Formats: C-alpha cells, sequence, structure tokens
C-alpha cells in the first residue's frame, strides 16, 4: 500500500547531458510495480528557495523505471539541486539531488556498510569517529561519494540511517537489485564516475571485500582504507584502520594522505 519510490542521486560534469533516473513501487518488498504512469519531474533550481520548477514528464516502463533527460535549455550550472519526482496519479514522490561539477572534481568514496557499520541487524551501530572522518574530507574540499551493495529498494532506510547519525550530504548510489554481483556493479559505477563524469577519486574506504573494488578502479594501496585489523592476504594491497577512525583522523590532519 505505502509508496516506495526512489530517485538516483545524479552527479554530472558541466556541459554534459543531465539524466535523472527513478523507480516507482509500492509495498515493503516493492511487491507492486508502478507500470506505465506519468511522473512529473521537479528541480529546485534555486537550492535554498524552496520553490519547485516543473522540468517535464515521463512514463514508467514495465519495471516501474523512469529515465528523464533534462532539456538543454534548462541544464543546471555547477551546484547541488534538490529533485523531486511526483506520481501524477496519487501525488506520491521520490527525492534526490542533482550535483553538477567542474571537470576533474576530486572525490572520496565510502562503502557504507563496510565503512560505517560496527554491528549487524535493529539499527546497526555506527563506528566511532566515522562521521568525523567523512566530515573531514568534505570540509577539505572533496566530493563525498557513498556506495553500497544494497538494492535501492532499501534506499529509504539507508538514507534515514545516514541522516540519523548526521553524516555529511553526499552522492548516494545503490545497486539496481537485479545484477546479483554487487562488487562488480560498484566497481563499474565508480569507473563510470571517473570516465563519464571525470571525477578524480583520491581515496577509498570500506571493508576487506572492497579492496577488489578499489583495486579495479586503479586506486593505490596507500589510497585504500580498510576497517579492522591487518589481514595477511591483503598485506600490501591497502591501509588498515587498525587503531580506529579517531586515530586515523589525527593522522589525516597531520597530513598523512
Ligand atoms: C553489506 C552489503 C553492502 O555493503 P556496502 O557496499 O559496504 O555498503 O549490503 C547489501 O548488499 C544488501
Ligand atoms: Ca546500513
Amino acid at each position: 500500500v505505502t509508496s516506495n519510490h526512489r530517485a538516483s542521486d545524479t552527479v554530472v560534469c558541466e556541459g554534459r547531458p543531465q539524466v535523472l533516473n527513478g523507480r516507482f513501487m509500492y509495498g515493503p518488498l516493492d511487491v507492486v510495480t508502478l507500470t506505465g504512469e506519468k511522473v512529473d519531474v521537479y528541480v529546485m533550481t534555486q537550492p535554498l528557495s524552496g520553490k519547485w520548477i516543473h522540468f517535464g514528464t515521463e512514463v514508467t516502463n514495465s519495471s516501474g523505471r523512469l529515465t528523464f533527460p533534462v532539456p538543454s535549455e534548462r541544464a543546471l550550472g555547477i551546484g547541488v539541486y534538490p529533485v523531486r519526482m511526483v506520481v501524477r496519479g496519487d501525488h506520491t514522490y521520490a527525492e534526490c539531488c542533482l550535483t553538477v561539477v567542474s571537470r576533474g572534481t576530486e572525490a572520496v568514496v565510502f562503502s557504507i556498510d563496510g565503512s560505517f557499520t560496527a554491528s549487524v541487524s535493529s539499527d546497526p551501530k555506527v563506528r566511532a569517529g566515522a562521521v568525523d572522518v567523512v566530515r573531514h574530507w568534505q570540509d577539505s574540499g572533496y566530493l563525498i561519494v557513498y556506495v553500497t551493495g544494497r538494492p535501492d529498494m532499501q534506499k529509504h532506510r539507508v538514507v534515514a540511517w545516514l541522516s540519523q547519525h548526521n553524516f555529511p550530504h553526499g552522492v548516494v548510489s545503490f545497486c539496481d537489485g537485479l545484477t546479483h554481483d554487487p562488487l562488480r556493479q560498484k566497481a563499474m559505477f565508480l569507473q563510470s564516475l571517473v570516465q563519464e563524469v571525470e571525477l578524480n577519486i583520491v581515496a577509498g574506504y570500506g571493508s576487506p571485500k572492497d579492496v577488489a573494488v578499489y583495486a579495479a578502479l586503479g586506486l593505490s594501496p596507500s589510497q585504500t582504507y580498510i576497517v579492522g585489523r591487518a589481514v595477511r592476504k591483503l598485506q600490501a594491497q591497502c591501509q588498515f584502520l587498525s587503531d580506529g577512525y579517531v586515530a586515523h583522523l589525527g593522522q589525516l590532519e597531520a597530513g598523512s594522505h
């Protein structure tokens, strides 16, 4: 019964086509699919104004998915813009941000569950000092990118958790839920960030499974930060945060990176 819509946080290099994506579903399991419906797409072009601008309309396909191209004459310049997509039939919606960047914008990636969770589920507990480390990278001039292997069906819950513990705003990306190979889906997403969006990814955080993702991107072991105690098989492939995030933060502020 309850709507479970999501829209993808989109990051895009200036001058390039701007495409917004969304998926529209009802139910806990997304049991109902919203097929063939009109969805109106709004952008808050003046991000602090609270005023929505209608940009156009699309129709969901058989899987409830939506792809919306921003008309060239309405392309947004550099900045971060709220986006809201509204189902015309019931006035339900999804929200996300459109982030427009200059070429070569520098970013840092955090794998959510691997980087931030301390326990399993019941809201997982957050690792101590995690938020401050992410906040340190943002205040230092880096675009924050959050990736997770979870399906975007779970986006509402994941974002609520990030927001509850006060994580900095960033670009959040999930798996489509259908690939069955999340590690490669993440690697490919981050590659697309570097190749199509032209981001310069300077550091990667996660747990042991993420080393293969960051390695596939071309990150060096010194730029790869992995939570927990050193693991022998991974010895030269990454930096282990053996002492925790608080200690790691002091090391970053003495200019470790
Ligand atoms: Ca989580």
